[PDB]
């Protein structure tokens, strides 16, 4: 889980934003190591965080939770789907399904000493096109 105290912009970089793609096996022990479990499902998006933060420029759209806080992609970005196929912390495997889809994700504001640089970031992976 969200450590706490870290905001929810930060969370996201740390859980989504892979610029340079890296191998699902060594890339989710940084994922894992909160909670010492290994997570089921999670996607990596191969884009500069800026690129990002851009999307939240585009359009507001609803959520998976009916909420008009959500953004689709200009266009479609690389990314990396992984899913968990065996294991036991640390041993966690992953399968690999590299992906050239849109996205969505949900923004708002930054919060307490996030960077000032975007007035909108994302918060959460909402959908993969
Ligand atoms: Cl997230
Ligand atoms: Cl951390
Ligand atoms: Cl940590
Ligand atoms: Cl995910
Ligand atoms: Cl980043
Ligand atoms: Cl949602
Ligand atoms: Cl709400
Ligand atoms: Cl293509
Ligand atoms: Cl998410
Ligand atoms: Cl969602
Ligand atoms: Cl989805
Ligand atoms: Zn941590
Ligand atoms: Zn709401
Ligand atoms: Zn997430
Ligand atoms: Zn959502």
């Amino acid at each position: 889980m969200k450590p706490k105290g870290m905001t929810s912009s930060q969370w996201f970089k740390i859980q989504h934003m892979q610029p340079s793609p890296q191998a699902c096996n060594s890339a989710m022990k940084n994922i894992n190591k909160h909670t010492k479990r290994c997570k089921d499902l999670n996607t990596f998006l191969h884009e500069p965080f800026s690129s990002v933060a851009a999307t939240c420029q585009t359009p507001k759209i609803a959520c998976k939770n009916g909420d008009k806080n959500c953004h689709q992609s200009h266009g479609a970005v690389s990314l990396t789907m992984c899913k968990l196929t065996s294991g036991k912390h640390p041993n966690c495997r992953y399968k690999e399904k590299r992906q050239n889809k849109s996205y969505v994700v949900a923004c708002k504001p930054p919060q307490k000493k996030d960077s000032q640089q975007f007035h909108l970031v994302p918060v959460h992976l909402d959908r993969v096109l």
